């Protein structure tokens, strides 16, 4: 029998040894480990494809890790999906799976656990800041000191604000919780009501006035292609996680902060991801793989050698910082407690409404970027697509 475990680490070491570490530990499970082998499948392209096509003709691949992206709302429908909380309750991994236990809980149900926690604030260039005499990120108490920054910004040239696209639902989620109201809206699924609710079309609408006078040449792209610019020093601000540190310690100039009004993104996301549908010992193999990727040396490893936040509460991220030498590991623990010691605190829309809502959003927010689109009736469009779906 053969366990096929996808994953997205397909990286040479060379375009990011992260990767590598990464496919280091699983082929270490597969040399530990009977009568099941671990196959581990490193996916090139959209992870979501490889799960999508499984749950159209009623199957799920037998592990996956989702990365962040939220489990299908119809596998879990069709429970194609194993309910994992039972496995973790049961052998104590309460601490192990950390923000997962409680957030990824769907009526006392865990369908996934992300061993690298969705804890992201934002990445600014301190010297194009101080060049645009912009209030850097620690001095946002309002969305219009961030706008005014930008603004700022955008006189001096060589340089644009910010990557627009993906990490534009980044200033959408925290700007939402930037009241009781829009906070509430993202505890849970959301709802025709939610959608248009006052709080909901405000922060809708002062994103995308901020997209467009980022301009239409700069929404064209994800988080992963912004990145090279912002290290570059092409870019002045980078909305991305802590995870990013690796690449971000490289260039000294650039710095964590969090979004106006001291809102930090802390969510779990969608991780390992286990079929309902396998014999009795490759389910078991499965749950012992999350086992694995949860534990305490592991995750150390998770926090050392890849430079992201673990799920795994026992890893003293604080102590570990404290006592390295490493500049990835420095600003990593810096960017953390950044996050921790916010003012509030949201999930991923991804995580909480799921993954089609979160798309949609990702979509109109790049559309509006566009010059010759109405912002009022941009807004008025957009929640009517969300209602629809
Ligand atoms: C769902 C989502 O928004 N994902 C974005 C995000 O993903 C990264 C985080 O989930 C991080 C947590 O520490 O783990 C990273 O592995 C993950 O990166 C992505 O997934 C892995 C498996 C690889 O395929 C990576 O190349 C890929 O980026 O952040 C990235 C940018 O850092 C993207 O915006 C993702 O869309």
């Amino acid at each position: 029998e053969v366990l096929e475990f996808y994953h997205g680490y397909h990286h040479s070491e060379d375009e990011w040894p992260v990767a590598k570490t990464m496919r280091d530990l699983y082929d270490k499970f597969a040399e530990e480990h009977s009568g099941v082998e671990f196959k581990p499948t490193p996916v090139n392209g959209d992870l979501k494809d490889i799960m999508n096509n499984k749950v159209a003709s009623g199957e799920f691949p037998d592990v996956i890790d989702l990365a962040g992206n939220a489990v299908s709302l119809a596998a879990i429908e069709q429970k194609l999906v194993l309910d994992l909380k039972p496995y973790i309750d049961s052998n104590k991994l309460e601490k192990n799976v950390g923000l997962n236990y409680k957030q990824n809980q769907k009526d006392g149900k865990i369908y996934t656990v992300h061993e690298q926690l969705f804890t992201m604030g934002l990445w600014y260039n301190k010297d194009i800041f101080a060049k645009a005499g912009a209030k850097t990120p620690d001095q946002w108490n309002t969305w219009d000191d961030f706008t005014q920054a930008m603004a700022s910004i955008r006189k001096q040239d060589g340089v644009y604000a910010f990557g627009a696209g993906e990490p534009s639902i980044r200033l959408f989620n925290t700007v939402l919780g930037t009241t009781e109201n829009g906070r509430k809206l993202l505890d849970k699924p959301l709802t025709k009501e939610g959608i248009e609710s006052k709080e909901f079309a405000d922060a809708l609408k002062m994103v995308m006035k901020e997209i467009q006078a980022n301009g239409s040449k700069n929404a064209g792209g994800d988080a992963n292609a912004y990145s090279k610019d912002f290290q570059e020093g092409k870019s002045a601000v980078f909305f991305n996680g802590v995870w990013a540190s690796g690449e971000m310690s490289k260039n000294p100039s650039l710095a964590p902060g969090i979004y106006p009004a001291g809102v930090a993104i802390s969510s779990s996301g969608g991780g390992i991801t286990i079929s309902s549908k396998m014999s009795e010992a490759k389910q078991k193999l499965a749950l012992e793989f999350l086992k694995y990727m949860t534990s305490d040396d592991v995750q150390k490893v998770i926090f050392e050698k890849v430079g992201a936040n673990p799920s795994n509460e026992n890893v003293n991220v604080k102590e570990l910082s404290e006592k390295s030498s490493e500049a990835t590991t420095k600003i990593l623990g810096q960017a953390i407690t950044q996050v921790k010691n916010a003012k509030a605190v949201v999930p991923t829309v991804s995580d909480v409404w799921g993954g089609d809502v979160h798309t949609a959003i990702i979509n109109a927010l790049t559309e509006s970027a566009a010059e010759n689109v109405d912002v009022d009736q941009k807004v008025k469009s957009t929640q009517d697509v969300l209602k629809s779906l």
